[PDB]
């Protein structure tokens, strides 16, 4: 049978394992923090919901584990030196970038990369917007420890989810656009049809950095659109935020995809007919009244509200689309403010 | 938070768990075996997912329990006799019956009632257990204690069965989903299918006997109404105060489960009219293991219930549904070769509605 283990405590394992269920796959997710003990990790397939983390006495059990799905090839994409370095050795269009090794470096930096300069930590997300005015405010820790890239002046932003089986078989769902505010995303939005030249970009993309990789399960690979073409942002060796309209929008969610994949249990194309919609709460407490309107699916993680903490999504789908903005439109009063701006971002993809 | 506990712990339970879950609403099934001291039911709101109980130290606590969601109204609909004579009392359309109180009635149950007898014990059957269809040269396959235990209704002739699950509210409010068209065998129920507009006529009609009853009731939750279509219209069968088999296809094709809406109705929740755009069919397992050979179809939908798999046992179902008919055929088709022979006959039954 189907029985797995999840490294990591927070909502995406606690979205499979209420994937699994009526599945009849048992899925245990674990803290870092845990005793490998209340791990039923030697008769489980192994899988994880976090992209790095340190040794602690239950992840050294998980060193060289032979039923943990993708265990090597996390740390080359946990480290986004490592990761840029794949992309360019695949080919694949990314934005300009480089290694920051010290403060020396800002004059060519600048002017290779444009005006602006965005600095990410390698590993541990952790970034920086800078111009040549404001260098000093990078901290002196970064040196060393940070790529540097080009801000790309994208007109929207967009990721791919699919999955790639064990025979390397991969299947994927249409685009998805997503809208980020203080770096944190919002706001997403998929049609069943997307723009076919992206798509076709992004599966080719995708699917080559999975055949590399020998990845199986599910992956996100977050785009820029630009004149160009997309550019790939940074890959999520797992099921991500952007894909969790999947959960009432698709006819087997990014969750259940994951699972299939790692249990080697039958991956066909999900179905996606409708458009959806995915609100992210953040910091906010969760609102019954929500619920007044019926198109809305709250899924609520029962983790403590926290300022910037993600705390749920709200989905949204249908066939009518009239029906949907009116919906959102509807919702806009029943959320805080801060949440106007990314409905109404929301509803005008729907012109 | 919300904080529910639910009087049984079988597939119905479980699966009010799950709906409950990602709305934030934490729900324990609870096993007639657990020891009270055990579960926060006290401080939590109480319901069922079975009619009809035996006497257990968790049962006598948690039935008489004030937080107990339509606590008495349970024994009316528990025992088919009084939900018979409610029936009667509304002015509800149903099967000539009686109760079938000794042997020297037979005779005059079957001048009446006609050639088979429909025995149903009073209280306990679910499953099409608890029934016997007898002729009068039968009479004497009835267990003794039957006498007195028991209806005996006219076997009806139906065209075909339909339910209706719907949802009344602590304000009186109701929703309800389209009719779902049912079909059973060997008392069992198989196959279910629904769309998104049934029969308006057919359908205002359950609407307006189901408000009848809950509104006389006071029930407050979702119940399902099984009926019967007649020449004459439409009969009740028989209702269930819980979320019922029927209405499993709306886990993946309504906007709002009939287990959300149950927990939102019990639970003092908005209770808006689910949206249901497209047709669903829902295959029951019964007794059969599961074969993940069904995933290879896109638009099949899983739900096993993780219970032991034994004859006439229901192990789960698979629902699917999709606004192009002809991929719901075409899966239905592709289904067959992948259950027991069994099934065919309901898959078929099911392929056969959408043309
Ligand atoms: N080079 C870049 N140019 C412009 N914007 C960027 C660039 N890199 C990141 N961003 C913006 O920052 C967001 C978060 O960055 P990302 O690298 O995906 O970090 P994280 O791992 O924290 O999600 C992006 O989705 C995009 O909005
Ligand atoms: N009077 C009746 N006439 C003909 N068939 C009936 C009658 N009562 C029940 N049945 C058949 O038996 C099925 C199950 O009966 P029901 O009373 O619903 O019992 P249960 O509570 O076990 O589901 C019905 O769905 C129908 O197919
Ligand atoms: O990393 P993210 O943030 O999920 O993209
Ligand atoms: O069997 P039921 O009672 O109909 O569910
Ligand atoms: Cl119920
Ligand atoms: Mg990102
Ligand atoms: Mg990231
Ligand atoms: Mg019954
Ligand atoms: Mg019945």
């Amino acid at each position: 049978m189907k029985q797995v283990c999840v490294l990591g405590n927070g909502q995406l394992g606690r979205m499979l394992r209420q994937a699994g269920e009526p599945l009849g796959i048992a899925v245990w997710p674990v803290g870092l923090d845990a005793e490998p003990a209340a791990v039923p990790f030697q008769q489980s397939v192994i899988t994880a919901e976090i992209e790095r983390w340190p040794e602690t006495a239950l992840t050294r059990q998980l060193a060289r584990h032979p039923a943990f799905v993708n265990r090597d090839v996390f740390p080359i994409i946990a480290d986004r030196l490592t990761q840029k370095q794949l992309f360019d050795k695949l080919h694949l269009p990314t934005a300009p970038w480089q290694l920051l090794a010290e403060r020396s470096e800002w004059p060519a930096v600048f002017d290779r990369l444009g005006e602006l300069a965005i600095v990410k930590r390698r590993t541990g997300g952790g970034q920086w917007r800078l111009r040549a005015n404001e260098t000093e405010q990078l901290p002196a820790e970064c040196y060393g420890e940070c790529i540097v890239e080009q801000g790309i002046n994208f007109s929207g932003e967009v990721s791919l989810v699919g999955a790639r089986g064990f025979d390397g078989s991969t299947v994927f769902y249409p685009l998805t656009h997503n809208l980020h505010q203080d770096g944190i995303l919002r706001t997403s939005v998929a049609f069943p049809q997307a723009n076919a030249q992206q798509q076709a970009r992004a599966e080719e993309m995708l699917s080559a950095i999975m055949q590399e990789l020998g990845y199986v399960g599910v992956m996100a690979m977050e785009c820029f659109v630009t004149p160009q073409g997309l550019l790939i942002n940074e890959l999520a060796p797992r099921v991500h935020n952007s894909g969790h309209w999947t959960q009432n929008g698709a006819s087997i969610s990014q969750f259940e995809l994951h699972l299939r994949a790692i249990t080697d249990l039958p991956l066909p194309q999900p179905v996606v007919n409708n458009p959806s919609v995915m609100i992210n709460l953040i910091g906010s407490d969760v609102n019954y009244d929500w619920l007044k309107l019926p198109l809305v699916h709250l899924h609520w993680y029962d983790k403590e509200v926290r300022p910037g903490r993600k705390v749920g999504h709200l989905n949204l789908t249908d066939s009518d689309t009239s029906r949907l903005t009116a919906t959102l439109e509807a919702l806009i009063p029943l959320l805080p403010p801060e949440y106007a701006s990314g409905v109404i971002w929301a509803q005008s993809k729907f012109g």
